[PDB]
């Protein structure tokens, strides 16, 4: 009585008019999908992780195919043993938070119009020399896997009882206000590591994505680029110039959004305003279940 | 007897590596779809531009939906109409090319592998301040109508015959060598305006497109979104930087193209050195049909 336990504390059906696929929403042949995976990965030796929310995101990466689905999943699971995910949440400490944290912010910050955590990122504003006297690459790494898995076993599960719906998803900002083909050269490796470990080993799990502050020639590209991108990633992806609060708006509440992102949201600086803050409905009592209060 | 010579004139079959829905190449199903654009087109009222090559081109720009092929056929007939292309080889005459040129480059010149003709547009060089005392949008626009004119009706069949195969659409090379946040909002109407002339009336007249030293941000943008344009799309467009002459070289002979580009090809200075020249194919005369030599 753990697992099962848990799945049953938070309400696990996508809103109806959601994509087809997640959720209390397959019908369409992929409910027969969906339990082909489960038995394969059942014979194979796998116990956990097997729920309907996880094996419906691995058949939703890979197009539904239960054979690529078996792939990815066996590879996670792969992952997850040789990393040290598992007990990722109480093995590492990431002392080094407030000291680095102004080099490159990270910080996740209550929820959009849809219930989703939301998360921010000041790309623009990364200072990767003055970081490397502190952290290393490998350091920065183990703490996006470890925010990950508070997004997971903690912040999903709380956002899914105060949105009264599911929410298997995140929706991130990400502020380019500062970048230079300098700065962008030196942080390649770590976006594109931090890439690998998401879309592999945490897909479905982004629901929308803005990039704000987007200089003029990466803005034009995707303006032109639009209709050749399939309609269900320009449904998620908003890339966006410095006129960026009416959109954003339109997307989280207003008490919501930090005051510097256009909105009312305010958290005290006499206690690491934003960046060394985690406020949302994952510290409220009340939307709190049987994994307790995650860690800080 | 005059439409019907031209067209056999020249090869009328792509080659058998090139893409489905191509002249020659047309068997899906697709063959029934281009005997029924031709049958609706003839009742109509329409007598000219029914040839296996446009329908088709029509076809394939409208994912063979052979209604709206015939409503797309009606919307370029009716605007050729109208803006008098049918007479644009003899009604116009571009005598400020010589003087605006060097302002906004564009010309073409031999061709590539696959024998389709090189077009070149130093767009990163363009001073329409420079521009706007000799001419007007609407005259250069009428020059984008008045080449077109001679790529279909004098360059495409020459290289035909020049190629042993059809050869429908061209291969284009953009600079953006020079350009800024600035001329880059100065041109923005020519080449919007530009861009709803050829994929509406020139539908499928693109086969490789080429941009050539893109600033880093464009670059970058292109390089994330890869995964997400259909690979029918990536096939034609390729964004470089300032390292291209590989690429170029891989696609274009050598002793094709102009040697600022690296490769071997000079045109005599004492006579319009590029800019001013129109060199290739349609200018020798064991390659020219019926039609005789295209104007200059
Ligand atoms: C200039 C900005 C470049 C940003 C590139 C993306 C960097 C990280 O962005 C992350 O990428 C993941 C892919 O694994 C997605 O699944 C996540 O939703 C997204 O937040
Ligand atoms: C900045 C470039 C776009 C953001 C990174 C890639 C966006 C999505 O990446 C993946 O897309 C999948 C769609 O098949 C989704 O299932 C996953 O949520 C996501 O990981
Ligand atoms: C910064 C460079 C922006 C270039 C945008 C495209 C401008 C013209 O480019 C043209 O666009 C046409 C679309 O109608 C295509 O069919 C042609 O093949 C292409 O040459
Ligand atoms: C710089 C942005 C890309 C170049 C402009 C758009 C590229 C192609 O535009 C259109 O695409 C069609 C594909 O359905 C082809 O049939 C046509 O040749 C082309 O006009």
């Amino acid at each position: 009585q753990q697992e099962k336990e848990f799945l049953e504390s938070y309400p696990q059906n996508c809103p109806p008019d959601a994509l087809p696929g997640t959720p209390g929403n397959l019908d369409s042949a992929q409910e027969k999908a969906l339990a082909e995976l489960r038995k394969l990965l059942e014979d194979a030796g796998f116990i956990e992780r097997l729920d309907d929310s996880t094996l419906l995101r691995f058949l939703r990466a890979r197009k539904f195919d239960v054979q690529l689905a078996k792939e990815m999943f066996e590879n996670c699971e792969k992952w997850r043993k040789d990393y040290g995910t598992d007990t990722i949440l109480q093995d590492f400490h990431y002392d080094e938070k407030p000291l680095i944290a102004k080099f490159y912010p990270q910080y996740y910050h209550k929820t959009d119009k849809d219930g989703r955590p939301v998360y921010f990122e000041e790309l623009g504003a990364v200072n990767l020399h003055e970081m490397n006297k502190v952290t290393s690459e490998e350091r920065m790494l183990k703490n996006l896997v470890w925010e990950y898995e508070s997004v997971v076993q903690y912040r999903l599960p709380a956002c899914s009882r105060a949105a009264g719906h599911l929410v298997e998803t995140s929706c991130t900002i990400m502020d380019l206000k500062g970048i230079s083909i300098s700065s962008a050269y030196s942080v390649m490796s770590y976006v594109r590591e931090a890439s690998y470990i998401s879309q592999n080993y945490y897909p479905e799990r982004m629901g929308k994505f803005y990039i704000i502050n987007a200089p003029f020639g990466f803005s034009t590209a995707f303006r032109l680029f639009k209709p050749f991108l399939d309609p269900v990633t320009v449904s998620k992806i908003f890339i966006l110039g410095s006129s960026y609060q009416k959109e954003l708006l339109k997307q989280i509440p207003a008490e919501n959004l930090p005051v510097k992102f256009g909105g009312k949201s305010e958290v005290d600086e006499s206690k690491g305003g934003l960046y060394l803050s985690d406020i949302g409905p994952w510290r409220d009592p009340k939307y709190i279940g049987p994994e307790g209060e995650a860690p800080e």
